[PDB]
């Protein structure tokens, strides 16, 4: 049994996030607790830029993220798409990545987000990258 359970309190938070009316760029960063075999909250930010988010993530361990991004378009229109990001850095321990890989689908299906992105370096997480990924 490698697949982790999801903390019930974290499940409530993710469920609330799906349809949130708040406009601030909130991020929920989640990790595996290897001992509990449980995906848990690590930290949550009320309002964080893609660069700031990039800076929080560990460079050499995996994390799951849900993120709200305020997207101001060329023409002034504003949208707030949400996405799920699996930070799976090349260089993480294979056993570590594997544990995260095995719980990703469960957590995605719990968050119920359809925009699911995987980055193999935290360098990739930029405003330009998000805008490309989020536009359709």
């Amino acid at each position: 049994s490698m697949v982790c359970e999801v903390d019930p309190e974290l499940t409530e938070k993710l469920r609330k996030f799906r349809f949130r009316k708040e406009t601030d760029n909130a991020a929920i960063i989640m990790k595996v607790d290897k001992d509990r075999q449980m995906v848990v909250l690590e930290e949550e930010f009320q309002n964080i830029s893609p660069e700031e988010l990039k800076m929080e993530l560990p460079e050499r361990q995996p994390r799951f993220v849900v993120y709200s991004y305020k997207y101001v378009h060329d023409d002034g229109r504003v949208s707030y798409p949400l996405c799920f990001i699996f930070s799976s850095p090349v260089g993480c321990k294979p056993e570590q990545q594997m544990m995260y890989a095995g719980s990703k689908n469960r957590l995605v299906q719990t968050a119920e987000l359809t925009k699911v992105f995987e980055i193999r370096t935290t360098d990739d997480l930029t405003e330009a990258w998000l805008q490309e990924k989020l536009s359709f």
